[PDB]
């Protein structure tokens, strides 16, 4: 059972089997010094298989990987970009971001942030013109927090870049949000091709707006009640895409990014890498009938 830092040092040193699902992306990966093997040729089931990094670009392959979880018997994480933007531009950006960052530095902030959620009942997020409060319940649901990677467990890399609390069982099974959050940009995640066809165009509009000025999201009783992007109120567009669907405005994720990205971020690119941006991000939607939006505030400071 390999240690997480042991895993990523090998990733930095190109000592991992790079499993790839779209071979048209092979040249960009091999140009970065990795030996690539197609997805359908790597035996995740064999226990002696070498420690692997899987890049899933396609939703059908994202499903094939999920089919192999209970059968997996070795060491593997995977960067799942199938549910975000899967263009070469997004893929090159995601890999450049991952391969440039300081992993050990990221994992300790992550460890420290979990040392903060467990102890405290209240968190205050201060952004330039806003303050957000988070009241953790007595029973919080969290994303996998293993620091030594277990055998047969398919780790999503992203969960190594953030400390994430989520309201999965019910609307407020873990935490409640009241107040405002001024954020930098956003990403959005869709689990189905049906949803991605409907919302992607709109969500990309919202992302580009986020570059044009003040971004602010407001919560009352853990329900999103206002969404300002580029200094303009878009709450009407928010309601059209959440009303009458799933839990509507219920916040679904409260998480803390732990990555000091050395390379410039691009907030027009819907890549999961941006969710790990050092700071705070809030989640709305489950990616089923509403895209799971993540309003990400970078330089945000925390208060207990
Ligand atoms: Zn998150
Ligand atoms: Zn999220």
């Amino acid at each position: 059972s390999m240690d997480v830092l042991e895993y990523f040092e090998r990733l930095k040193n190109r000592e991992l089997a790079f499993v790839l699902d779209d071979l048209q992306l092979s040249d960009m990966v091999t140009r970065r010094g990795f030996s690539v093997i197609p997805f359908d040729d790597f035996d995740l089931a064999r226990e002696d298989h070498p420690p692997a990094f899987v890049l899933v670009t396609r939703l059908d392959y994202h499903g094939k990987l999920m089919q192999a979880w209970e059968t997996a018997k070795g060491i593997s994480s995977h960067l799942s970009l199938a549910k975000f933007d899967t263009s070469p531009k997004s893929v090159e950006y995601s890999l450049d971001q991952l391969l440039s960052m300081d992993f050990a530095e990221t994992l300790k902030r992550r460890g420290d942030y979990y040392d903060s959620v467990a102890s405290t009942n209240r968190m205050e997020v201060v952004t330039p013109g806003a303050v957000l409060t988070c009241d953790f319940g007595n029973e919080i649901e969290i994303a996998n927090n293993d620091v030594e990677m277990q055998k047969g467990w398919l780790y999503s890399v992203a969960e190594f870049f953030e400390t994430s609390v989520i309201n999965l069982e019910a609307d407020r099974s873990s935490y409640t949000l009241n107040g405002d959050l001024c954020f930098t940009g956003l990403i959005y995640l869709c689990n189905r091709p049906d949803l991605k066809e409907r919302a992607s165009a709109t969500m990309d509009e919202l992302m580009r707006m986020s570059t044009r000025g003040r971004n602010v999201v407001s919560f009352v009783d853990n329900q999103i009640v206002r969404m300002e992007l580029g200094g303009v109120d878009m709450t009407a567009t928010l309601r059209e895409l959440i009303v009458g669907k799933e839990r509507e405005g219920s916040s679904t994720e409260f998480a803390m990014g732990c990555v000091e990205y050395p390379l410039a971020q691009d907030w027009t690119i819907n890549s999961v890498m941006n969710e790990g941006s050092h700071g705070i991000h809030v989640g709305v939607g489950m990616g089923k009938e509403i895209p799971h939006m993540d309003f990400i505030a970078k330089g945000a400071e925390l208060r207990i």
